[PDB]
């Protein structure tokens, strides 16, 4: 997250050397023109107006490349360390005899790793949201069946629980509390 | 390499420079292009024992990067083209603007040579034929590539012939002042004035 907090931070920059360093070389341009007709001059303006639109496009999509290439990745360790909480959760809940706490630890780091997937999810999809409406609309559907997939994948672990319904009872009040986050 | 043409003053070098410019730029985001696809397909490997779902997810961003990645490389491609068209129009509008004055002073001067008016009004209209020659030009180049986009600037690109042809009509119409040299070179106007039709 910080990698991508620092790689955002030096785009914004460079955005904005290179609007100004341009802006300025152009009208530069138009004051030497200063003296020809009106004609030319509106031409020139013309083309300096297209070369600001080139650069805000350019300047958006070196954005987006930065933001798909971090999306990938958060949701490539999103996926990974929920994996590996999944299989000590799954080897702590197979273990000879299984005591209950140490389920519970396996059971908690799992169950927050979905939370951090769910918190994920949702706080891009604000984000999304609050800038760009119709990319959140385009999204949205994927977005609900994610979220959906994480819920039935939780319930999905805590079912497991009920192949040993005395441990379930031990830390019954644990699990409620994990379960209200 | 590109970066440089940008900061390269026009001259007559320069569509030789923007076509260099225009070649190197399109093989960079080629090489650019692939280097990132091959990158991402190694992601997609990585990740081939996913659920489906998830895969979906990874190979949907490797689309909005290429998406994103051919926004700029068209981008850096009009700037390129904004860049061109500038020093392109004002070579020609110095090249007329020259051109249209010594065919002024010729046309006042006492006497009027019929020879020296001839010789500057060529240097004119073969002026404003390159800029004609230069609009249509690259009208057709975006045609050929953008028909939208050309269907955008068609409206400009009438006007700009539109007022070429007005300089043209209203600097011939100066002939009529001087009656003597307007006679002795009828047919080499004539000539002049059907060239590139």
């Amino acid at each position: 997250h910080a990698r991508f907090q620092k790689a955002k931070e030096q785009l914004e920059i460079r955005h904005r050397n290179r609007m100004d360093r341009v802006k300025k070389e152009w009208e530069e341009a138009e004051l030497q023109a200063k003296n020809l007709p009106k004609a030319e001059r509106q031409t020139l303006i013309q083309h300096f107006q297209a070369m600001v639109k080139a650069l805000e496009k350019e300047a958006a999509s070196e954005k987006q490349q930065l933001v798909e290439t971090h999306l990938a990745r958060v949701e490539a360790m999103l996926n990974d360390r929920r994996r590996m909480a999944l299989e000590n959760y799954l080897a702590a809940l197979q273990s000879d005899p299984p005591r209950p706490h140490r389920i519970l630890q396996a059971l908690r780091r799992y169950v927050r790793a979905e939370n951090k997937d769910r918190l994920h999810t949702i706080r891009h999809y604000q984000h999304v949201l609050a800038v760009d409406p119709e990319k959140a609309a385009q999204m949205k559907s994927q977005v609900m069946t994610h979220l959906h997939v994480i819920e039935e994948r939780r319930n999905q672990s805590l079912s497991l629980l009920y192949k040993v319904p005395y441990v379930a009872q031990e830390i019954q009040e644990e699990i409620d509390e994990l379960l209200q986050e």
